[PDB]
């Protein structure tokens, strides 16, 4: 069994490198962030441009949705995160505290908290309602490449160029576990038992969190430079999805570790991929020679 992702839409409009694409939890929208300082909202199913959300003074490296699909958070080189009302496009809160570029962000499942990672080497936990910083974790000794909450928000996982992945107790801010090439991306599996980690030696690893053991390795792609997003595809077959510095989207069989598809079409590094929550749909986005988002559809 292999997927058969085919190109459905090319989304043009960002004037510099795209940095991150994320599907709304309700499956309706794609949000994109860019070095052009803009967030753009697109129809997930028809690829139709919806709106531009603006206000950051420098490039945006990441964007994330609240669980109810009503809010976005963005992470910017202007050293702030911003919370946006998607319907109005208005900035509700500017989260101030990082002393350098904010690189990565995510809401917890409740969406009362935001976690951020920065070049300042810290992870911050923010109150969504007040916009106040609740905790500053001295998480790493180099830029923080990724931050993600587990399924119930009890844990945070962070990755860094220092070569560490760390698991934090959300409530206390205390480090429960440390798992050395730079770690360029990390996220929990949907069930929260595993962590998917990218290292800048062209390697993805599936870690059993509780055991601290490497279960799977995915190779064949190019990743020596950029913090490329990877995903668990769960809507059809159980795949691993990642961009690559050879301008392709890679899809592996999670269990066998075999490459089952490579998606051709991008004309620069595929920095970000996202899996639709209910349909067999991938969004991919590329750096400044390309600046487009592609939507792909598969039968499985
Ligand atoms: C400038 C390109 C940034 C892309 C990016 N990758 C991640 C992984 O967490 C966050 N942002």
């Amino acid at each position: 069994v292999k997927p058969n992702y085919a190109l459905k839409f090319t989304l043009a409009g960002h004037t510099k490198a795209v940095s991150s694409v994320k599907f709304s939890p309700n499956g309706e929208w794609l949000a994109s962030s860019s070095a052009d300082k803009l967030i753009k909202i697109w129809g997930a199913y028809d690829g139709k441009f919806e709106k531009t959300i603006s206000g950051h003074k420098l490039g945006i490296s990441d964007v994330a949705w609240s669980s109810d699909s009503n809010l976005l958070v963005s992470a910017s080189d202007d050293k702030t995160l911003k919370i946006w009302d998607v319907s109005s496009g208005k900035c509700l809160k500017t989260l101030k505290g990082h002393s350098n570029y904010v690189f990565c962000c995510n809401f917890n499942p409740q969406s009362n908290l935001i976690v951020s990672g920065s070049f300042d080497e810290s992870v911050r936990i923010w109150d969504v309602k007040t916009g106040k910083c609740l905790k500053t974790l001295p998480a790493h000794s180099d830029p923080v490449s990724a931050v993600h909450f587990n399924r119930d928000g009890s844990l945070i996982v962070s990755s860094s160029y220092d070569g560490l992945c760390r698991i934090w107790d959300t409530a206390s801010g205390q480090c429960l576990k440390t798992l050395n090439p730079p770690v360029s991306f990390v996220k929990f599996s949907p069930n929260g038992k595993y962590i998917l980690a990218a290292t800048l030696d062209n390697t993805l690893k599936l870690w059993d969190y509780s055991k601290g053991k490497c279960l799977k390795t995915y190779t064949g792609h190019k990743n020596e430079k950029y913090c490329i997003f990877a995903n668990f595809s769960v809507t059809g077959g159980k795949w691993i999805v990642s961009g690559s510095e050879d301008n392709l989207v890679y899809i592996w069989n999670l269990q066998t570790k075999e490459i089952v598809q490579k998606l051709q079409g991008h004309t620069d590094v595929v920095i970000s991929t996202a899996c639709h929550p209910t349909e067999n749909i991938i969004a991919s986005a590329a750096l400044e020679n390309d600046k487009t988002i592609k939507l792909w559809k598969s039968d499985c």
